[PDB]
């Protein structure tokens, strides 16, 4: 499922100041980082990321690519290809928590300047 950039705000309203975080700094790296896809799948090196997050099987999640993975969100990475982003959420406080927004590599690069461009509600 692809979302739209205010369906997306929607489903994480309760996600702004999360961290010091603005809610369309958030939108902004989401948009650079899976296009809002629940279905984006990435192979990087030899591991991959998963869903809207593209969150990792070499450290986040469980995936058969990746044995020795930490699985620090203690879930299999399938969990991140269906259309219920809730855990996926859970999974990104988690990243937030320890390591911060600069996990995603578009929040730097491009959401930090005109985050207008980021806000909905109508
Ligand atoms: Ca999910």
């Amino acid at each position: 499922k692809q979302f739209t950039k205010c369906e997306l705000s929607q489903n994480l309203y309760d996600i702004d100041g999360y961290g010091r975080i603005a809610l369309p700094e958030l939108i902004c790296t989401m948009f650079h980082t899976s296009g809002y896809d629940t279905q984006a799948i990435v192979e990087n090196d030899e591991s991959t990321e998963y869903g809207l997050f593209q969150i990792s099987n070499a450290l986040w999640c469980k995936s058969s690519q990746s044995p020795q993975s930490r699985n620090i969100c203690d879930i299999t990475c399938d969990k991140f290809l269906d259309d219920d982003i809730t855990d996926d959420i859970m999974c990104a406080k988690k990243i937030l928590d320890i390591k911060g927004i600069d996990y995603w590599i578009a929040h730097k690069a491009l959401c930090t300047e005109k985050l207008e461009q980021w806000l909905c509600e109508k």
